[PDB]
């Protein structure tokens, strides 16, 4: 029975390379195998590297496995480092008698560049007003940092009610995500010539607005 | 090499049994061993079975591994479910050296009543189009527990590409909401006679379609 020790946290701008270490407390590291497993924020772990430094298909070589038995520890090196490295790295090994891992680092790069959102408004569909709902959506992608505000208006004036807005999540492009939507009736949605949402993001406003159309 | 496939989600009341199956796609169940992983939200794994149904020490009796030849599946059934069980859990096993994860099933410890997703589909917005973007969003709200898979079909075709679907976070009436956007272009979206979004939560599948019109 063993643990496998890493740093809590590691922080470094992009192009930089930074190491993660992974100390066997008892017996040598060299008696069994390390992995290591990148894992992103609402996401199922991907294996980085096996059996100490082999890289499955699809994993760049950027990644490097490295053990070092004078200080009983593996090591994951990740040289030019990206954006998309930013993520949790967890170490692993065997006991014969247990798969072992690491406590696992957050990994954070520094100085990623600002993006500003695209902003997407839909109308409620002709089926939703069949079924006497009327929810308008604000679609908020590609953004960095992962905060922004919405404000609604009727006509020109403040929304104060019917409101939600998701926290912002990161999808795949490594840029976040958000949807703020606005439930109203029908009478509601048809009573106002348009409504507006007005997304700001690092002090900059993007303002979309729709209205009832006819055919 | 073979899929290992798990419910993408697991829910019961504290006190309560619940199981998570692992269906092996191709090759036989018991060729290989089958071991299952916990990774509590915002934590390391930690094994629960190795070996189809050892218990590495510290692992209460509460956990059990199993296999079943009929169905070609392993499964974990945890009873005495406690608020600490609420956690990822993935099933794992080999055929030579290919490695195989399970795609994982969230155990939630229920802490409020189910409810089932509200499922609105949006056609793309008229504005877009004129920027030559056909995005559709479907925005998934008041559900809980907060997990749900979502999958899209161009006609009948399911779709890969284009996918986004952010991480569910808890709006003001204390259940969740996502939306999940297809990036799709004008010719895309014309190209097809209808597009539809499936989510899938708590044992059930709901389906939207939306369709070209002018209007
Ligand atoms: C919490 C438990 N846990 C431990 C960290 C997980 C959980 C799920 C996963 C998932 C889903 C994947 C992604 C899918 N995938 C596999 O099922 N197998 C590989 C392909 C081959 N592979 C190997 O590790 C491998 C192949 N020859 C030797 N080793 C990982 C892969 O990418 C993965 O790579 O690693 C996982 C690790």
């Amino acid at each position: 029975n063993f643990m496998l020790n890493q740093p809590h946290s590691v922080s470094e701008s992009p192009g930089k390379t930074v190491t993660i270490s992974c100390t066997r407390s008892s017996g040598n590291i060299d008696s069994n195998y390390v992995q290591w497993y990148q894992q992103r924020p609402g996401s199922a772990p991907i294996t980085v590297i096996y059996e100490d430094n082999q890289r499955p298909s699809g994993v760049p070589d950027r990644f490097a496995g490295s053990i070092d038995r004078s200080s009983n520890s593996a090591s994951l090196t990740i040289s030019g480092l990206k954006t998309e490295d930013e993520a949790d790295y967890y170490c692993q090994s065997y006991d014969a008698r247990n798969v072992v891992f690491g406590g696992g680092t957050r990994l954070t790069v520094l100085g990623q560049p600002k993006a500003a959102p695209s902003v997407t408004l839909f109308p409620p569909s002709s089926e939703e007003l069949q079924a006497n709902k009327a929810t308008l959506v604000c679609l908020i992608s590609d953004f960095y940092p992962g905060a922004v505000t919405v404000a609604w208006k009727a006509d020109s004036s403040p929304v104060k009610a019917g409101v939600e807005t998701t926290t912002p999540s990161k999808q795949s492009n490594n840029k976040y995500a958000a949807s703020s939507y606005l439930s109203l009736t029908p009478e509601q949605w048809k009573s106002h010539k348009s409504y507006s949402c007005q997304v700001t993001h690092e002090g900059s406003t993007v303002e979309k607005t729709v209205a009832p159309t006819e055919c």
